[PDB]
């Protein structure tokens, strides 16, 4: 399949109701708020359609036409999509109040807080493990031509078996290119992937630590790479500075990037460097 952008639609809705599942609301109970959003509130509740836990995004009553349309633009997108590593939607709740996104529950939420409340708590193989997920659900984006444009930790989700899937549907997170020409590809997604190898190998460190943005940009023209994490394996780290290279052209594709992480766990001992 490949990705269409719902907002091509002559009527925006319709790219709801075709990747999207209308959910009646009595099988959706909210819970407990988790979270804040940019439309609402996020929760966690349950969904009876088995039932089964699952993220609730709600959108503010008094909303506007827009900011119905961009919030719903989330499912419209995320429904187009069908992976292990990419979060899956559930449904949407739109015929009733208020309106809703159901998606599948991350008891460990947000990959960069997870990680930081588990500081040095994973094994390599564990943490290469996550990486690889990553890389697997955003090869699969790629080749839906689907640019995520914020790929980050914090827009990374967590499961209790670690599983780690791509979700949010930034400069220090963001390919020089992208900035300066506004050229959004998947090899500008891989110059981020390259930063959230960091992120977890750092233990949700921020990219760049005390470093204000132009002192990034600056550092990154002077061709400054961020240094390998403490106890970091050297592939890895190499791995990283492949991801930042200069030419967006010289970058690995997630394909590649899945591969040189496979061989790593088939070869255990690559890490030990």
């Amino acid at each position: 399949k490949i990705f269409i952008d719902p907002f091509t639609f002559e009527d925006p809705n319709e790219a709801v109701r075709e990747f999207a599942k209308e959910i009646d609301i009595s099988c959706v109970k909210i819970e407990q708020v988790i979270g804040a959003g940019e439309f609402g509130e996020v929760c966690s509740g349950h969904l009876k359609l088995r039932e089964i836990f699952v993220a609730i995004k709600t959108l503010k009553s008094g909303y506007t036409e827009k900011q119905r349309r961009d919030f719903l633009s989330e499912a419209s997108i995320m429904g187009q999509f069908d992976h292990p590593n990419v979060i899956h939607l559930e449904g949407v709740v739109t015929k009733s109040t208020p309106v809703m996104i159901i998606t599948e529950f991350m008891e460990n939420g947000s990959l960069d807080s997870f990680l930081r409340q588990n500081d040095g708590q994973f094994t390599v193989i564990q943490l290469v493990g996550m990486l690889r997920g990553i890389a697997a659900g955003m090869k699969y984006l790629a080749d839906m031509n689907y640019v995520h444009r914020d790929l980050a930790a914090r827009n990374i989700l967590v499961n209790s078996n670690l599983v780690c899937k791509v979700s949010d549907f930034p400069i220090r997170w963001t390919a020089p290119e992208a900035i300066q020409y506004r050229k959004f590809t998947s090899a500008s997604d891989v110059w981020s992937y390259g930063i959230v190898m960091w992120e977890v190998m750092s233990y949700g460190e921020r990219p760049y630590w005390d470093m204000t943005n132009q002192d990034v940009i600056n550092a990154i023209e002077q061709d400054y790479r961020l240094p390998p994490p403490m106890d970091c394996p050297s592939a890895l780290h190499q791995l990283m500075l492949d991801c930042w290279q200069k030419d967006r052209n010289h970058r690995p594709k997630f394909g590649q990037i899945v591969n040189t992480l496979d061989k790593m766990i088939r070869n255990p001992n690559s890490l030990k460097a």
